[PDB]
């Protein structure tokens, strides 16, 4: 991985770009020569192959965080898989050609970059960035970084080990999906029980989950069963702490959370990615996309649409880039 030649790498590209706040139908707009961000020294440069949308990026542009937020304009997109195309002079763990994959934005909520993966080019930290496992595409590799992760760290928080319940609260969607599958695969969960709407039932027990729930049937937290961990993702707390054990966590992420639950906002980590390439490289953590995955750069507008409606399964990524 000996350095890319400099006049290779352009200082100009395509990307989607927002210069105020609003909805995405209204503001997200196409520029075809949007500047290439200046990596710094712990970054790398990646060429985008693919990138997922994640609701972050909807209510980010809707201003939800102005007060932390990166300046406008911004070039939306937390998740990236690509290829490193220029390494930051402290960098140690990637070199030029790497195929790399990650979340951009270490705090999603305070500072996340303003030109992100929606873009042909893109500035990562190194610390947020995995080697994408062989036997994922990128658009599969794409849709991992930020739902697992968040699937994974709250399950940490929840101190969720092997023999233990679990009730996932939203298990068919971008981090849903990856509770369950994290929860029965990872952490040895004896039961895992997750809620979902009535024709996404037997994707959430193709997942590892138990016992599916339909939401729209019956009320969880009137069941007698009661179960170690809660793990809220549709915000819904309280309900969560009526179904959870004496001595059990209850864990959102989805807020205000009523106590004793938590909220929390996910930190991103590529050595989370690391931990988890054993099960990814077996399968027996898959990605999950949207039957409407991928959707091209040209689309963009028309991906946010549809994860706006809060109906995706897995994962709306965006291909080719
Ligand atoms: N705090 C953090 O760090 C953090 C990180 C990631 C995400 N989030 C937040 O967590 C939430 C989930 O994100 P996501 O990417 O997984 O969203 P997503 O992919 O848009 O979630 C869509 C799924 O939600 C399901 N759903 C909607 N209402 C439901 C309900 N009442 N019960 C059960 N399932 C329901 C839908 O299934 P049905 O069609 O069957 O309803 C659909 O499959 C979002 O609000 C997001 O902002 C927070």
């Amino acid at each position: 991985g000996a350095a890319a030649p400099s006049e290779s790498i352009p200082s100009v590209n395509k990307a989607w770009v927002y210069s105020e706040y609003g909805k995405t139908s209204d503001v997200l707009k196409f520029d075809p020569s949007v500047a290439v961000p200046e990596i710094k020294e712990d970054q790398v440069l990646i060429k985008v192959v693919a990138a997922s949308l994640n609701p972050v990026d909807f209510k980010r542009a809707l201003g939800y965080f102005k007060d932390t937020d990166s300046p406008l304009p911004t070039i939306p997109g937390y998740d990236v898989a690509g290829v490193v195309v220029k390494v930051g002079s402290q960098v140690t763990k990637f070199k030029v050609g790497d195929e790399v994959y990650g979340d951009l934005n270490e705090t999603a909520l305070v500072n996340p970059t303003r030109f992100g993966s929606l873009a042909e080019y893109t500035a990562a930290d190194e610390r947020v960035l995995a080697h994408k496992p062989k036997n994922l595409s990128f658009i599969e590799a794409a849709s991992l970084p930020l739902a697992i992760e968040t699937a994974h760290e709250g399950l940490e928080r929840a101190e969720l080990s092997a023999g233990k319940s679990v009730l996932v609260l939203g298990g068919a969607g971008g981090v849903g999906t990856h509770i369950i599958q994290l929860a029965k695969h990872v952490f040895g969960a004896s039961k895992v029980a997750a809620t979902a709407s009535t024709k996404k039932l037997d994707l959430l027990r193709t997942l590892g989950a138990d016992l599916a729930i339909d939401y729209t049937k019956e009320n969880f937290e009137d069941l007698p069963e009661k179960f170690d961990v809660v793990y809220d993702a549709v915000g819904e707390t309280d309900k969560a702490v009526k179904a959870v054990k004496e001595g059990g966590k209850v864990v959102t992420i989805v807020g205000p959370a009523t106590p004793p639950a938590i909220l929390f906002v996910l930190t991103s980590k590529g050595s989370v990615l690391e931990k988890l390439k054993p099960y990814l490289e077996s399968g027996k953590v898959k990605p999950v996309l949207d039957p409407t995955s991928p959707y091209p750069f040209t689309k963009v507008v028309e991906a946010f649409g549809y994860l706006e409606s809060s109906r995706a399964t897995g994962k709306v990524v965006v291909y080719p880039i």
